[PDB]
């Protein structure tokens, strides 16, 4: 039955990879045993608007000239050298908090806060004028040793049950130094966590586990392990927003952040009514395609696809945007040619549904807007690997 | 008599563009007039012996991320992208001094120094594992404003009968946010120069002047005041080998460099026996020439518009070195052109005595070789002033 179903689609995810929590899941699947499509939809779309609703409020607290800002600007996915990203190398120092919403996700804010050091006020009302209790979770950025500013923060941070974590950048200078010069015979890394634990172990106990990164290489090193690690310890809910926020660095992050959003598919549909209609009949309206160009834009703007990341393969190898589009199938979607609209996507779906089938049981379908987008959300994963390959060879 | 007009040329320049003091250049009158051509040329070129042999050392002390590593590099006239400048936004750390040789000038060395603050040593073993003495003079940088530890450090430097100058870096983040979003009603530098004076006041008497600039903005505020301020303090005979060195911001840096080097093509000149010869006759030899050329690619290297600084207009506007080369007359010296450089040379010579004389008593004549200087020398700098035009208008 469609109740088992429903159920079914959340399982052959990862438990990790959960959009929403089983409590939930089980909540959405008792109402519909009920038959009442009132109540049902109604729990669905306030599942989807706890999760859209969903603010994230991250601190960032750190000595001056550590990499901070750029770790702001990194996984906003912006350049040191705009406008709205946070100053990359000058630094504020106005005793005052400042607030970095992501471009492109609005609920995720990044806050930049102001060392300890250099404060005028007592630490004691350090934390009480910072309003860290508005913050999901704490990053705790150091350039090379963490001292004991930076540790009793921590300490501080850990008594109130709440999450932290300590973040070592630089870390490709530290190596490029020291084995300049040197013959060809890791243990740069191995030298730097435990340094860190030596000045943590010194005074605080427990020393916590330590990422070395660096906001110049996202892809190399403990960069991934750090938004994995982040990610597990948020709330379920709060997932998704955050999770398509982070940078395109690895196939396993962009498949993962194409199972989030074949979930929230899923769910979407699910909230609609559902029919007993099979898609690629007849024509599709101009409401439903004004629909389709924003979500497209969405997926696009999310994956790095975007036109406006489409600006930054050009540098690359100095090659035009045309050139980097002809590589991945995004661009050329809402592209007027002599092959309308309303016939091209009538043959995205028919090829889908002959591959994938309808995803339910047989006479019950989603609506024809929610097909597309599977295969939309499909295509433009699919292209950000293709377009990350070509990233990888240079720089 | 020559002993006279040797004497003049060198009173045309002002007093603080002097290549050599009066006392050895009334040295070299006295000389001449005993007839001993014998003394007289070894006294002109021990005289740019010492010039040329000079070694400038500059200690830089300041705390992390304020500016001094690209300070370093700015001085040098190199970007931070390159390996043999400065590390630019990262810090070293290393406890332990790092010089920089100029890539121009190999007697001009830079030197980063490590804060008091992190050394691992108390001050009085700070000063003497530093080995400061080899130093001529300071530099001190504060991102911000100046903090006991540079206090300190300056007073310890003033109590040794050196000088010392204090910097202030990043002005123009500080205006940039300040005045952001405010309307269109230089109050900023006026705040910033109290602001490094209020905390030096506190614990230090009499306050030094400060100077506010921007290492990413060369030509404005007080970076010209500033390399004005070293030159004067320096020695006499060490201006030559600093100020050519510094960067070509102003057409009257640019002109005081001309000045200079046509006191030491003057010196030069004199060194070498003088002739009654008049030059521009016949042809010229292959050594004469290679000097030429050496002579030539270091004045081209000094006022930036080498070959390689040729490459830096080009990504102002994304023009090709050709198109850059046109608009100067520099790189189009020794290119093979239907117009032999034997009879090209030969050109250059007549023009510059019909309108400038043979600048010494008749019958008295200079080495061909030192009046096509003269040419070069000229040239170049006009050469600079046209190229930086094009600079200024652009970032
Ligand atoms: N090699 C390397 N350099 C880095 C890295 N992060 C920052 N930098 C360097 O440090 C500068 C950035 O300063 P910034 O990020 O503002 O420091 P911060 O950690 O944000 N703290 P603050 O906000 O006090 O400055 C840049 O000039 C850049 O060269 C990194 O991961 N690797
Ligand atoms: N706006 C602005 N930013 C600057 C200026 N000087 C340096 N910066 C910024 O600060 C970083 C440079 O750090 P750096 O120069 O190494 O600091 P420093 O003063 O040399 N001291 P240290 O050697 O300890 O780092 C760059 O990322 C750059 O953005 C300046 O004059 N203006
Ligand atoms: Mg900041
Ligand atoms: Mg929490
Ligand atoms: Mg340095
Ligand atoms: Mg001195």
């Amino acid at each position: 039955d469609l109740p088992s179903s429903f159920t079914g689609y959340f399982k052959k995810f990862n438990t990790g990879e959960e959009i929403i929590s089983q409590e939930i899941l089980n909540l959405i699947e008792l109402r519909m045993r009920k038959g009442n499509i009132q109540l049902t939809n109604s729990a669905i779309s306030d599942a989807l608007k706890e999760i859209d609703s969903s603010v994230l409020n991250v601190a960032v607290t750190g000595e001056t000239g550590s990499g901070k800002s750029s770790f702001i600007n990194t996984l906003r996915g912006i350049g040191n050298e705009e406008e709205g990203a946070a100053k990359t190398g000058v630094v504020e120092v106005t005793m005052e908090r400042h607030p970095y919403k992501h471009p492109n996700i609005p609920n995720v804010v990044f806050w930049d806060l102001p060392g300890i050091g250099s404060t005028n006020f007592p630490p004691n009302t350090y934390l009480e004028k910072m309003k860290f209790y508005e913050y999901d979770f704490f990053i705790i950025i150091s350039a090379t040793r963490f001292k004991k500013n930076d540790i009793d923060i921590a300490k501080a941070i850990s008594m109130m049950k709440e999450e932290f974590y300590f973040v070592r950048t630089k870390v490709d200078s530290d190596i490029t130094n020291e084995a300049d010069g040197k013959p060809q015979t890791e243990k740069v890394l191995q030298d730097i966590r435990l340094n860190c634990v030596n000045t943590f172990r010194e005074n605080g106990i427990a020393e916590p586990p330590i990422f070395l990164l660096s906001n110049k290489n996202v892809c190399h090193y403990d960069f991934p392990v750090l938004m994995d690690e982040l990610i597990s310890d948020l709330p379920i809910y709060k997932r998704h927003n955050f999770m398509v926020s982070l940078p395109n660095i690895t196939d396993s992050v962009i498949e993962k952040k194409r199972q989030f959003l074949k979930q929230r598919i899923w769910l979407e549909g699910f909230a609609a009514d559902l029919v007993n209609i099979i898609p690629s009949l007849t024509f599709l309206l101009d409401s439903d395609l004004e629909t389709l160009k924003k979500s497209m834009k969405f997926y696009r703007t999310v994956f790095g696809v975007d036109e406006t990341s489409l600006q930054r393969l050009a540098r690359d190898w100095e090659i035009e945007v045309d050139q980097v589009e002809a590589m991945i199938k995004s661009p050329a979607v809402f592209k007027p040619t002599d092959e309308t609209i309303q016939e091209r996507l009538s043959r995205y779906i028919q090829e889908f549904c002959l591959a994938n089938g309808y995803l339910l049981p047989k006479n019950s379908f989603l609506k024809e807007i929610f097909y597309l987008k599977y295969y939309f959300l499909d295509m433009v994963t699919e292209d950000a690997k293709t377009l990350l390959k070509e990233i990888c060879l240079r720089n």
